[PDB]
DNA sequence: CCAGAACAAAATGTTCTG
DNA sequence: CCAGAACATTTTGTTCTG
């Protein structure tokens, strides 16, 4: 497809096993190896886009394993 | 008391007219020195505590604002 | 073309100085 | 005590290298 599966930005190709922008690889991959245990500072269900994806590392990290991002993918 | 009235975070002194800590204070000046074009993911309300008053500036900030914060504080306590 | 590293920028937080 | 500044860390994002 075109656009990011996280955030809906632009993707730069399959990442993880899904397509996704640059910045989500590697904040899935931070996210996996830092063991940061996020929390969402409204109710599990935040608005992730190009603007906002900043906004909760909680929902981000949720919205990638989601779309079905792993590590060991190939 | 002395918990940020913004975060909850150990408050460092009276800061712009409210009780917070040394993050909320610089956090409101840069706010209101710039931009604040935020945008809140969730629903304008999100919890602002010490770990995650980094996820949402635009909650940050009204929470700021509703706290009564504001730069001239200091000046007009002198008056 | 992709993973991870290395580098860079944005955003946040702390100590210094008036 | 508290303001702004200066210094410092964290967090996120882009380009480089394997
Ligand atoms: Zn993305
Ligand atoms: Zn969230
Ligand atoms: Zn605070
Ligand atoms: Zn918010």
């Amino acid at each position: 497809s075109h656009m990011c599966l996280v955030c809906s930005d632009e993707a730069s190709g399959c990442h993880y096993g899904v397509l996704t922008c640059g910045s989500c690889k590697v904040f899935f991959k931070r996210a996996v190896e830092g063991q940061h245990n996020y929390l969402c500072a409204g109710r599990n269900d935040c608005i992730i886009d190009k603007i906002r994806r900043k906004n909760c590392p909680a929902c981000r990290y949720r919205k990638c394993l989601q779309a079905g991002m792993n590590l060991e993918a190939r």
